[PDB]
């Protein structure tokens, strides 16, 4: 459950087993996997509760209290909107040295640090240190336009992150135009660091 | 491995880590088995998307996917079939389990490696599908939503292969000349057409 890195690893190992791939190929695959890994590139986009009835969805959301959604950024969101966001927030642990985002990659979500610390590196230059309560992403998220990240973000210590994929977020925001306008013009505010290259 | 069993485990993790009371959890599992369908829970992960071209080629050479053996793909180039092969998913289905529920957006094209399936519209069994049948629609390329015109359910245990439509469109984009024949020849192979 807890770490995308380990979950995706099991998936890759599963894949390898059922196609009965030789050890040498497997080894090359596993090697390349860890080498290129970033949380941002392997996020969980499944939406398990999508088709549950509203009552069941309401009852589930009532038992959640996601830290991401406690930011001032969400103060003006309606109940329906927060409930829908809460149901698509995912989590992952990050180990020290693990890449959250690799520079120049398309941003896949906005990320929230529950615990731990991360560094933002342009090249090998530390632009920033992030910790508890920080929000990582970009300022022009509502557009369908792809977003290239302007730096690397790596876990310094063990980290716990929450996130919402940009596609999940845009879809909810459209359902709630009024709050969308406030989200847009306040994201730049609470955004601890902006990955938008440009 | 069953996608259904996989997703069920994911739902149970979710219940467990959020410490949901047991009556809510029961409602969730019941509603999960009740509304479940493969089409709505397919695997869109692309674990191999960023591997080097040569490692990808070495992986593809070890695959020979039954889906891709259809005459529909006869004219596709090597690069094209390699691309397609690397994003073919599979799922084992249990008897009575829904592949597709009528009225849902079609998410992939599906291929029957084994087993028997019932195409049911309302309460009328239109057909029984079996090894080698291709289930899909006639649009596919067009970026639009396709609402399905029938249910498809497993009668026996079935092996299915499938390629998500998003995935298919993306490869077809890279192989224009083949894309044209695909759009033509598909009728010849489409065993069942779900488009309303």
């Amino acid at each position: 459950r807890r770490s995308l890195y380990h979950t995706r690893t099991k998936d890759l190992k599963d894949f390898i087993r059922v196609h009965r791939l030789p050890k040498a190929l497997a080894q090359r695959m596993l090697e390349c996997f860890q080498t290129t890994w970033s949380v941002n590139n392997g996020i969980d986009v499944s939406e398990l509760l999508k088709d549950f009835p509203d009552e069941l969805r309401a009852d589930i959301a009532m038992h959640l209290n996601k830290e991401l959604l406690q930011l001032p950024l969400f103060e003006s969101a309606s109940r329906g909107c927060l409930r829908s966001l809460s149901l698509i927030i995912k989590t992952s642990f990050c180990a020290p040295g693990e890449f959250l985002i690799r520079q120049g990659d398309a941003l896949q979500a906005i990320y929230f640090v529950c615990s731990g610390s991360m560094e933002v590196l342009k090249d090998n230059t530390v632009l920033a240190i992030l910790g508890k309560g920080d929000l990582i992403g970009s300022d022009s998220l509502t557009k369908e336009q792809v977003i290239k990240t302007n730096a690397n973000v790596k876990a310094l210590t063990y980290c716990d992150l929450q996130y919402i994929s940009l596609k999940g977020l845009r879809e909810v925001l459209r359902l709630y135009p009024e709050y969308a306008q406030k989200f847009v013009s306040e994201i730049q505010h609470d955004l601890t660091y902006n990955l938008r290259e440009g």
